[PDB]
């Protein structure tokens, strides 16, 4: 009918966090690439991938909004 | 008439541009509070932040995307 099954944020919302417990160093790879294609430098952006990877909800929403271009809702 | 989805991003691209060339520091902190969101501390977006601003069309394009959800 008109659709209610857990919407398209719900599902890629538990399949991100599923590739950051499981594959980290894939994940970090991804916000490098992103930072990257805006001319920032390593050691720029290394610290910034560093600080995602100690906040697991913050790395989660940034992955959301950077990778996947979804807002948290509200 | 027509309204391209060009002629929109175009509309939108001018007007960020000029905000970049008049207001530049106001256009930062509006990246500054973008990355801030996700618990990345002022050390840590500052070079970010200063390696946008030395490529400006870059910068624009971090707009683009990250501030209105425009794409190329
Ligand atoms: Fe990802
Ligand atoms: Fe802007
Ligand atoms: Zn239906
Ligand atoms: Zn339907
Ligand atoms: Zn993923
Ligand atoms: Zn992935
Ligand atoms: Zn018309
Ligand atoms: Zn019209
Ligand atoms: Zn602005």
């Amino acid at each position: 009918g008109s659709h209610s099954e857990a919407d398209n944020y719900a599902r890629e919302l538990k399949r991100e966090q599923e590739e950051i417990i499981r594959v980290p160093d894939t994940e970090a790879a991804e916000v490098a690439e992103i930072l990257a294609r805006y001319g920032i430098e390593p050691h720029e952006y290394g610290p910034v991938v560093n600080a995602l990877r100690k906040k697991p909800q913050a790395w989660l929403d940034f992955m959301m909004k950077f990778e996947l271009g979804l807002e948290k809702p509200d």
